[PDB]
Order: C-alpha cells, then sequence, then structure tokens
C-alpha cells in the first residue's frame, strides 16, 4: 500500500487488488454521497463491474439509507472522446431518478479515454462534482489518471475542449495489468520512458536494464512474478514525478510543458494516424523527432538521441514513420509534412503562432524548464521521414 | 471610476464611458495578447460593435505585429446559452487562421446570455483562456457579470451544464443602461432588491425610497446618476464579498440564490416570455412566505418584500395579470414546480434546501436551509 501526494492531498493510493477489496470500502467513508456513478466501456464493465457491483452493495448495505450505484456504459474506442457522449451522459445522469445532484462521485474506470471523458463530465455538471480514477491501462497508471487534465475531441482535432479538474482520489490497481493486452502494454511503456527522460537518467538507465525482463513477463502467457517490485518501481517513479510537475504548475505557466515531451510532434503525428495507430506509439515516434530537433539545434548531444531510440525500440515501440508495423495497421496513411505542420498549429503549448516544444538538452534534464518556441523551417527538417 | 475587488483581484472597474475609452486600452495593456475574441449578439453588435473596432485598432496599432480582434455574433435570446452554440464558435476559434489559442483573450459583449455562454466557452477553451465581461443590462451590472459562474442550458433545464471561471475584467459601464428597455431594467431590479434584501436592512430601505426616482427616469439619468451608481455598486460589492468568501459555493453563495429555488422552478416553465428577474421576482415573494410558514420570517417583513417588488413594477404573484397575458397558455402547478425544483443545484442529495430569511438584511443561516417537501406545497400555489 503506497500512496504519493499532489496538490497537497494524499489521493493517489497504489496497490495489488484495490478493486475487488479497497474502492468500494474507501469511496463510501472518504467519498460519502447518496449517488455513484461509474462509466467505462462496454468491454472493461463486462468484466470488472460484477465484482464492483457486490463490493459496493455490501458496503453500502450498512449505512440507511444505501447509497446508489449507477452504470453507464460507453462504446470502446478513442470515438467515444466526443461532445456527443459528453452530452449523452450528461443528460442521462439529469435524467435519472432522483436527478444526479451536485453530491454525485463520479468513477472513471478505464484507461485514457474513459478518464479524459469521465473527468471531464464530472468538471461541468451542474459546474462540478467529486470524481475518482479507477486507471485499468499501463498508460493511465503511469501517466493520463494523474494530474487532472480532462477533454475530449472535435472533428477538428485531439484534446481541443476540456477542463482541469482533479480527482479525489487515484486508484493504481496493479492487478489491472494482468489481463492488458501486449499492445496496450506497450504503449503505455511511451509515457514511463518520456517522464523518466525529462527527470533522471537514473531511472532512465533502470528503465533500459529492466527491458529485458519487464517484456518477457509481458510476452508469457500465463503474470508478474519475480519482477512484481521492478513493475511498481517503474511505475511509482512514473507517477511521482508527474505529481511533483503538476504540484508545481497545475495550469501549465510553464513547467507542465515538459510532460508534454514528443508530443508537440507526437500530437500532429496521431491525428493523422489515428485510430489505427495508438497514442503511446505515436508519442514514440515523437519523441524520436523531438529529439532529433534537439539536436538539430545543437541542445542534444548525437549519442542521447541514439540511446533515445534504442530504448523505445527494446520496449517494442516505433521510433519511424517509415515502421513495417506503422504500414500495414494503417493500410499506407501518408504523414506529409505540410499536414504535420498544419496539425502542429493546433498545439496547445503554442504562444500565439509561436511553435513551443520541449527541447532536452540531455536524458534526465530538459533544456529549459518549460518548452521552446521553434521555427516552423527548423521543424520541417525532422518532419521528413 | 469605482473599483471594487473580489477573490483578492481588482478585476471590477465601474464608470460611465468604459466602453468608448477605457476597454480597448485597458485590454492590451492588463490582458496582453496576439488574440482578442468579442461574443455577443446580433442586436447588441450592431449597435457597439463598429465603436469598439475603431478604439481597438486604435490601439493596437502600437504593439507589433499587431494583435488582432475576432467578433462572433451568436443569436440573441436564451436560445444560444446551448451546447450547439458553445460547440460552434469553439470550433470557429479553432478554425482561424491561426487557430486562436491559449492566449487568446475572450470578450463577452451583452447581458446573462452571452455572459454564461461565453465565460463558459473561455472556461474549456483548450481547458482555460482568459475573459472580460462587459455587461450591457442592469441585471448582467449587478449580478451575472461577477463572480464567475456560467453555463448552458440543456433540454431537461436551466443552468444544469457549466463552471465557475472567474474573468480577468469586469468593466461596468452605465452608459450601456442609456438604451436599455424599461422591461429589461425592470428584470435587473429584482436582482438589486434581491441582493440587499439578504445583506442589509439600510441598503434595502434606501431602494425603497429610490423607488419613484429611478422609475421616473427609466420610464437620461441625470440628477439621479449618483444614485443610480450608489445601488449598483452597493449589489456588485454584496456579491464579490460572497464569492470571495465561499467560491464554489460550499455554503454561503447558497444565498445568493435566494428567491430562485422557486424562482428557477418558475422559469423553467414560463420561459422564455418571461424573464428571469421577473422569475425571480414571485421566487422571492414565495420563498419568503415559506420563511413565514416556518416561524423564521415575520409577516411584516413579507409584506414589506411584496411592497419593494411592486413599487419597482415587479410581479409578485404567478396572477399577476401582466404575466398572465404575457404566457396565455402556461400553467405552474405545484406537481412541475415541485419536479422541478428537483433539479435545484443546492439540493443535498434528493433534500431541497432553499435559502430562508429571518429578517430583511439577515438570512436563518449561512446557507440554504433543508425544507421538507411539504412545507414548500404550500407556498407553491398562492
Ligand atoms: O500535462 C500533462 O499531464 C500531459 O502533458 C497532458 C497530455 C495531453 P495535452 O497535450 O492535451 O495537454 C498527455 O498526453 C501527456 O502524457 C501528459
Ligand atoms: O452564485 C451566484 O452568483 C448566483 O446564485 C447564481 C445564480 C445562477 P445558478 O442558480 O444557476 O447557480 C444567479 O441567477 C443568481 O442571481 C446568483
Ligand atoms: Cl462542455
Ligand atoms: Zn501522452
Ligand atoms: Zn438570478
Amino acid at each position: 500500500p503506497t500512496k504519493i501526494s499532489i496538490l497537497g492531498r494524499e489521493s493517489i493510493i497504489a496497490d495489488f487488488g484495490l478493486w475487488r477489496n479497497y474502492v468500494a470500502k474507501d469511496l463510501i467513508s472518504d467519498c460519502s454521497s447518496t449517488t455513484y456513478v461509474l462509466v467505462t466501456d462496454t468491454n472493461i464493465g463486462s468484466i470488472y463491474t460484477p465484482s464492483f457491483e457486490e463490493a459496493f452493495r455490501k458496503r453500502a448495505a450498512e449505512i440507511t439509507p444505501s447509497p446508489r450505484l449507477l452504470i453507464y456504459n460507453r462504446p470502446p474506442g478513442e470515438v467515444s472522446k466526443s461532445r456527443q457522449t459528453k452530452a449523452d451522459i450528461e443528460d442521462w445522469m439529469l435524467s435519472q431518478n432522483p436527478p444526479c445532484g451536485r453530491d454525485t462521485v463520479v468513477i472513471a474506470l478505464g484507461g485514457g479515454v474513459i478518464g479524459d471523458l469521465t473527468g471531464f463530465v464530472a468538471s461541468t455538471y451542474m459546474r462540478g462534482v467529486r470524481y475518482v480514477q479507477v486507471p485499468t491501462t499501463l498508460l493511465a497508471m503511469v501517466d493520463s489518471s494523474i494530474g487532472g487534465k480532462t477533454a475530449i475531441d472535435t472533428p477538428l482535432g485531439k484534446n481541443l475542449i476540456g477542463a482541469i479538474w482533479q480527482p479525489t482520489k487515484i486508484y493504481i490497481d496493479l492487478e489491472f495489468l494482468e489481463t492488458l493486452p501486449v499492445r496496450e502494454f506497450i504503449n503505455g511503456m511511451a509515457e514511463v520512458i518520456k517522464t523518466a527522460a525529462i527527470s533522471s537518467e537514473e531511472e532512465f538507465t533502470a528503465l533500459e536494464e529492466n527491458a529485458e525482463t519487464i517484456l518477457k513477463a509481458v510476452r508469457r502467457e500465463v503474470r508478474f512474478e519475480g519482477t512484481e517490485e521492478i513493475l511498481k518501481a517503474r511505475i511509482l517513479a512514473s507517477a511521482r514525478h508527474k505529481a511533483y510537475v503538476v504540484s508545481a504548475d497545475e495550469r501549465e505557466g510553464g513547467l507542465r510543458n515538459l510532460l508534454n515531451w514528443g508530443h508537440s510532434i507526437g500530437h500532429a503525428i496521431e491525428a493523422i494516424l489515428t485510430p489505427q495507430i495508438l497514442h503511446g506509439e505515436c508519442v514514440a515516434i515523437g519523441m524520436v523527432k523531438e529529439a532529433e530537433l534537439a539536436r538539430h539545434l545543437g541542445i542534444l548531444k548525437g549519442v542521447a538521441v541514439s540511446r533515445i531510440v534504442k530504448c523505445l525500440a527494446a520496449y517494442g515501440l516505433p521510433t519511424s514513420l517509415k515502421d513495417a508495423r506503422i504500414r500495414k495497421l494503417t493500410a499506407g496513411k501518408h504523414c506529409s509534412v505540410d499536414q504535420l505542420m498544419f496539425n502542429m498549429a493546433l498545439d496547445k503549448k503554442n504562444d500565439g503562432p509561436k511553435k513551443k516544444i520541449v527541447l532536452l538538452s540531455a536524458i534526465g534534464t530538459p533544456y529549459e524548464t518549460r518548452a521552446s518556441v521553434v521555427a516552423n523551417e527548423d521543424i520541417r527538417v525532422v518532419l521528413a521521414p
């Protein structure tokens, strides 16, 4: 049972089995309310909901009158982070009998999609209600579920409408990783590596050295036996550094830019290759190009760059828009430089039309304590595959 | 030039003419940015935008590269506080070339509708951008534009989705009142009276006295300017106070909702023919009658509440001939009213909360109070 603090509070609980025997109980005592709304997708729900309903009803029995638990199953996939889905969950909540009010405690059970969506619904529901995060994916456990950033996508782009709404509790249950598909697991490692690359060379070395052991466990269909503590240590280091940065610059006045390393170009790449290609994968290619950019600017050494590539490759992450696997999945989708530039214009870190990108000067230490303005011409160079 | 502080910042500026010769200049210096988005409705825009464009372009000529001013005209009326209009403005802001980014400074020019809408758009645009309020209606100047509450409506109700996003600046230009329709002016008085009724008997008395002078001018505020302004400011000052003490409404901010528990219920039915302040007027009477039925408020204060509302030309009953005509085909049954109050945002679970006054100028508690649904049924018919 490990606890991390963020923005002055110990909202993060990390352990194995939290879902089966801790969440329900904790919600009733620390998140007192008459109404609990659980949001997930048809896949995750069918596998983890039954267990929870009984754990909830068993903890609610003591309370009199017993609070209610309402479950909403959204379609799986990126398609659900939409205005439509936000509105559907909202109407559903309001039309309940009785309607869900401001005491409502929302529960986000799923990955970044469910998390981003659910968190956003909570921030604006009657101008804001409490919510908790229950990340079921590695990426969610090491990144998305922490920090309060929420959002949905629009036809014009990804994460353009949203809000920073901090969850009251963050339940990181490593047991969810037991059933997480190999690809998804690899996807999340992209964020783990990113987090280390901007904080400490020691942690990054740990990821390089742990690669094989981690991967073998992920590739063995049996699950993290003699590597548990190693897995928890890598996850926690990631979660701890984010909590640190978010605590110092919650609404991104500067420092929080760093968490976006590899995302300036990554998001551009993603807006094109999605949904066939995943977020972490895009961010992987993104870290390589942004690392190559820091090189083209005499900020980052050529050695660190190659090392960045070696680590991403070691965990099975693409490091080029030319990756054989990426092409087969996208049916050939081409990422034209002009398209990648147009998409980057919508990057949220931009100061006016000045494109800002996180630049590393060395593994473990950023160039500045924020993104850096970069001429559009210097960006064009690393965008050509 | 009066300045009021709220939440530790001197964001509120109050004066006559701010629009014509202060906003533009102030935005450029204190709200530095490359992009300015102005939102209004087709009516207000056509009358006040031309003036501003030139004042802006005249203040921008210095800065280089030149900062831009983008104008978006939304349809007038409550119909615009919708998910659709929120989406449209956002897509329009994201579609600009270059796209409006996180440095964007949004300008809400209009009443509560534009204000609530625009403020809400700013709060979630790329997770939040700055915005300023330029209230053109009395109600907006004395209430809506202050405090950060924003929202849009849904088919199921009013102000159900929204956010508390504080504006960087609040420009109260009394000159806008020069062209404000009599009805609209009366509408806003409903909030002025409410604010006094929950803060000071002294202020409420002054409102009782200025009743005729104010009305004669409304039915252009020459030898009464300082009277009007003093009334406006007292209202704005008390709200800033309450919002400072309880921003996200964890208690004391409930009081600003006096008359709104039943008021909003009434409104959800009679809207859009009947206005917000008017509904809140009837609402204040019933909630005052409720405090009486509970032995909290004296029968004298209630009647006095009625006299003041009537004096300013505000309805004090669902029967009121004026409301009747205006809404020929609409009734307010105890049932529909009750179903509507279920959606009140102050309700602690199924417990319906309502602000109770024990006397003009002093609330029963420092928050709304739970009230049995049966005690609410009584005053919901009159
Ligand atoms: O500040 C954050 O928490 C992030 O930068 C937030 C981004 C999403 P954003 O670029 O839409 O802010 C996420 O992809 C990244 O992994 C971490
Ligand atoms: O807190 C506020 O500013 C208000 O209570 C907010 C309400 C709107 P709400 O009931 O939708 O919050 C407004 O009508 C009232 O006059 C003042
Ligand atoms: Cl929204
Ligand atoms: Zn990411
Ligand atoms: Zn009101």
